[PDB]
């Protein structure tokens, strides 16, 4: 099974330069309480994305998505495909843009923070999934982040 | 994994007299839409209540909580467990009253619709159970449904 969770400024970037143009503590929550437990898959780039500090997320399993048997991501799982990791009952893909619109297909749910932050597409940006017709879900109400930059909460569910 | 889905009154009423006492289409394509594809799980009057031209619900796997050797849903499994009902990864306990109760400790999900109705707690009303402190969720932005009503949806997590 396959969820995907991301935090996407309201011009669709979750990441720039190998980290996030934000900070949310109200997001860290939220992530934690979707994925904790869980299985959570990430591609190699959001693993380096990691301190090796905070790496691997407490309580969960840890799924590096890389192509090689020579990479270790020292404290969790090394898998050359998507469906190596999907072994557990819920797998939430954690980014970043590629494992998205990887794992896009295999996926059901879409929880989605939209930060109100006015974010000019450059290039090289990762960028949240390009989610069709079929996906359905309603505009959240903004909320204030102690941050200071509104937020919002987006569930999709498709059949 | 294990939801617990219902509709219910602002008092906490979900059913009366063995119907529900109102009617909201938004909720019927939500409901539908949350459970379509999996196993959900029913109380014998739930069962019952479905007239047979809705009896089974499609595309789904109908599993009925019930106590007689002899019960029999056409179109659904009659399990005694509940856990024989949470054979599914996602499941959804679809009511009623009891079986509500009955599942909360085995839910990870709770999934609410709350309609804006004058609806008082009178004896002999089915209600839904008290989230305890475990339970974590957002309260939802009243919609307004064509039926004419204000709503809004509630999830909430616990794990
Ligand atoms: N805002 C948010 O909500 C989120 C933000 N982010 C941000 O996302 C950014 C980086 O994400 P991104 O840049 O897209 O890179 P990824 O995090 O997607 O990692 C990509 C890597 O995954 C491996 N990979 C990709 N496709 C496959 C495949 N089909 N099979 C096997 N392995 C595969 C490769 O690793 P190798 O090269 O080793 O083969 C590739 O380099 C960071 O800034 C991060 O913080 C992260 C998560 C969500
Ligand atoms: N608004 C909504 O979202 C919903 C509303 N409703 C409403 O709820 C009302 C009825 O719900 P309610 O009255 O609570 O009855 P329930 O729907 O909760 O069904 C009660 C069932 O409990 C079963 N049961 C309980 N414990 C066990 C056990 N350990 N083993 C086996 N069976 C068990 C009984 O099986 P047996 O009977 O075989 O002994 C009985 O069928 C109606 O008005 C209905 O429309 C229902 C669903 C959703
Ligand atoms: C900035 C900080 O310190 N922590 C932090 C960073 C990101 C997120 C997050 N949030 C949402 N809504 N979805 C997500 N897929 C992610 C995950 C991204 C990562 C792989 C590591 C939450 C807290
Ligand atoms: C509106 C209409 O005509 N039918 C209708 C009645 C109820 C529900 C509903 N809704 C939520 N949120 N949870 C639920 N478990 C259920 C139903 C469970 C049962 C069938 C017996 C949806 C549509
Ligand atoms: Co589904």
């Amino acid at each position: 099974m396959v969820g995907l969770i991301w935090a996407q400024a309201t011009s669709g970037v979750i990441g720039r330069g190998g980290d996030i143009p934000w900070r949310l503590p109200e997001d860290q929550a939220h992530f934690r309480e979707i994925t904790m437990g869980h299985t959570i898959v990430m591609g190699r780039r959001t693993w380096d994305s990691l301190p090796a500090k905070v790496r691997p997320l407490p309580g969960r399993r840890n799924v590096v998505l890389s192509r090689q048997a020579d990479f270790m991501a020292s404290g969790a799982e090394v898998v050359g495909s998507l469906e190596e990791a999907l072994t557990s009952p819920e797998t939430w893909v954690i980014g970043g843009g590629q494992v998205y619109a990887l794992a896009l297909p295999y996926a059901t749910r879409c929880e989605v923070t939209e930060v109100d932050i006015g974010l000019p597409r450059e290039a090289g940006d990762a960028l949240a999934p390009v989610l069709d017709e079929t996906w359905r879900g309603e505009t959240g109400e903004w909320r204030f982040s102690r941050s200071g930059l509104r937020y919002r909460l987006y569930s999709y569910h498709r059949s």
